[PDB]
């Protein structure tokens, strides 16, 4: 049900993560010139499948956090028949055949570090959905799924430095960093890049392809026998995912979050009734929502005020979940390739914003698994599935904004599976349906923070939280959001 590991801290030559779970140190056969690592994973899963060893080429050790979705495909290009036992061994098999190019073939939600001889490889999935950070110095390489574990040396080109940190870099999305341990030299190869050209397709085929892709992406994300949990908002995106997940599992559990300001329970109810899902509504006080601020920056390790604002309600929801650890699917990210913020018929502006968004998502960590695993829950997002993403991004603007409706192709793709009311439902940003942006603004406004200046205040606040939780090793619970807002408002 859950991946073999959520993250890790490794070194090639006392880990503390936001992620909740068991810790397991891997054995160090060649004790020495070996790959040491601490894996963080669910208490209910065996780390084994997240670790693979080999002698092909050299002594080799692979560690992988997360999971791969196009397994059948990758397996079809391998020689022998005895299939690898897990995703880490699968990667290993692929590396022995394509070398670092193996990552150009992977469609997944993972982060991995591999040591073969004195060579070290650091790879992320196409979207860098599972953040990966590193510190490289001649003779020593440290990699971790959380920068906070690395804050406790040389500069690396074609990698960005982490805010308020030194010698700590984030491996870019869709990339593989090839590091020679001896010289400490690092070379980065991109293994995926957003398509820039657009595809033309008749309505019927376009709508069918989108439906088929999403169904497949969702199917790849639901575990056989296990009923998944979908964070439902009543919007077309999460609703589209719910319909697909329900079909792949034959049943479905849903959940919706709301505040005392706002909610989308009504819109969500329409869908829970259409598919007859096991639904649950959660209402967290606005004051409780804002108190989540330090937890969001700590888990996401992001400094973008706008993203942190989008993550607040999600973070609160994951932490407020009751019951056993769940496999959660979301409809997050659908608006990006579809320009879900575009509100007119003039297509030009839609593509401009789309191209810009697709070129600047890396580093935001908005889809990081830590957002949910901080409470022991694993999340995956089918709309940013490589295949679904490639397709949605490639469609010509006229298929996204058509018939006076935004994200048209997606709405039409779920038409025969959801109520008409849900299909035509205008877009709403979870920030609007629960009043997160307004609440955060009101908080600053109630502290004296003037208007043409709340945004910058939100920046200073978020950045201050980061320096404390990520750079200073301070746990969110030990941080009082009000005190930080106070300090920032004084300016
Ligand atoms: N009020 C909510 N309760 C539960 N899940 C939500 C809620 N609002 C949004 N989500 C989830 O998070 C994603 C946010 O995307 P968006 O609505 O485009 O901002 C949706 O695709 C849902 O899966
Ligand atoms: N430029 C970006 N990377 N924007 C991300 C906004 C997320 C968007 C989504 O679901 O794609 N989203 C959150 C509410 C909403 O809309
Ligand atoms: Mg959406
Ligand atoms: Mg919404």
């Amino acid at each position: 049900v859950l991946p073999a590991a959520f993250g890790f801290l490794a070194s090639a030559r006392g880990p503390v993560f936001a992620t909740r779970g068991s810790h397991t140190d891997i054995d160090t056969p060649q004790g020495e010139r070996s790959l040491a690592a601490t894996l963080v994973h669910a208490p209910s899963v065996a780390p084994d499948r997240a670790v693979a060893r080999s002698l092909t080429g050299a002594p080799t050790t692979a560690v992988l956090a997360g999971e791969i979705y196009n397994r059948d495909e990758l397996l079809s290009v391998l020689p022998a028949g005895p299939a690898p036992e897990g995703d880490a061994e699968l990667v290993l098999r692929l590396l022995e055949r394509y070398d670092l190019h193996a990552f150009r073939l992977v469609n997944g939600r993972f982060a991995t570090v591999v040591r073969t001889g004195d060579r070290v490889l650091l790879a992320t999935d196409h979207a860098g959905s599972v953040p990966l950070y590193t510190c490289v110095a001649p003779g020593e390489v440290r990699a971790s799924t959380e920068a906070k574990a690395l804050a406790a040396g040389f500069p690396l080109a074609d990698a960005r430095r982490v805010a308020g940190l030194t010698g700590v870099y984030q491996v870019p999305a869709g990339a593989v960093m090839d590091i020679d341990l001896g010289s400490g030299t690092a070379v980065t190869h991109r293994t995926w890049t957003p398509g820039l050209s657009r595809r033309i397709l008749p309505e019927g085929e376009a709508v069918a392809a989108v439906r088929a892709a999403l169904e497949k992406a969702v199917a790849q994300r639901v575990t056989p026998g296990d009923t998944p949990l979908v964070v439902l908002s009543g919007g077309i995106d999460s609703s589209g995912v719910a319909a697909c997940a329900h079909r792949a599992a034959g049943e479905l559990d849903t959940v919706s979050m709301g505040t005392d300001t706002s909610n989308e329970f009504r819109e969500a109810r329409a869908v829970v009734d259409h598919l007859r899902t096991r639904h649950r509504e959660i209402t967290i006080p606005t004051t409780e929502l804002l108190a989540q601020l330090p937890y969001a920056v700590w888990a996401s390790e992001s400094v973008d005020p706008d993203i942190i604002e989008y993550l607040l309600p999600l973070t609160a929801l994951y932490r407020a979940l009751d019951g056993p650890e769940r496999r959660i699917l979301t409809g997050y990210g659908a608006d990006i390739p579809l320009g879900g913020m575009h509100r007119e018929d003039r297509l030009p502006a839609l593509d401009t914003v789309l191209a810009h968004d697709m070129a600047t998502f890396d580093g935001l960590n908005e889809m990081s698994p830590v957002l949910s695993t901080l409470a022991g829950h694993w999340t995956t997002h089918p709309y940013w599935d490589r295949e679904v993403l490639d397709l949605l991004v490639s469609l010509e603007a006229g298929l996204k904004r058509r018939h006076g409706r935004d994200k048209w192709v997606l709405r039409a793709a779920m038409a025969d599976a959801l109520p008409a009311e849900t299909v035509n439902r205008p877009k709403l940003g979870v920030h609007e349906g629960s009043g997160t942006t307004s609440s955060f603004s009101r908080l600053l406004l109630d502290h004296g923070v003037a208007e043409d200046r709340v945004h910058e205040a939100k920046r200073q606040v978020v950045r201050e939280l980061f320096d404390l939780t990520v750079g200073g090793g301070r746990h969110p619970s030990e941080v009082d959001t009000d005190d930080v807002v106070r300090s920032v408002a004084d300016r």
